[PDB]
């Protein structure tokens, strides 16, 4: 797996951020996390939705270096979003959210599972600490 540099354009949700990647703007969906959304045709602002969104935003907004890491499976979803792990100054946003109890580990999409155990590890811990969604 290779980390590549990107530039923040805008944070959109807990699970989605818009980056400048290889010169072109592009939307990315965080791999392997299921996040309370502020979007939704229905349910919209769900429990921990604005908290996950605020966390993701602060994390990428305060970083001086954003890196994107694609996995070994399919690299975009049916809506055209890049499927990746996002790093803010060396620290993985995906893991951060799960460790803080602000997302759950999602079902593995299309062969994309290199960091699945690392995230499941983080999830059990947040669970054990009864954090946010696990309260």
């Amino acid at each position: 797996l290779h980390k590549e540099p990107a530039t923040l354009i805008k944070a959109i949700d807990g699970d989605t951020v818009k980056l400048m990647y290889k010169g072109q703007p592009m939307t990315f969906r965080l791999l392997l996390v299921d996040i309370p959304e502020t979007k939704h045709p229905k349910k919209g602002v769900e429990k921990y939705g604005p908290e996950a969104a605020a966390f993701t935003k602060k994390m990428v907004e305060n970083a001086k270096k954003i890196e994107v890491e694609f996995d070994k499976g399919q690299r975009t979803d049916k809506y055209g979003r890049g499927l990746a792990y996002i790093y803010a100054d060396g620290k993985m946003v995906n893991e951060a959210l799960v460790r803080q109890g602000l997302a759950k580990v999602a079902y593995v999409y299309k062969g994309n599972n290199t960091h699945e155990q690392l995230l499941r590890k983080a999830e059990a811990q947040a669970k054990k600490e009864k954090l946010n969604i696990w309260s």
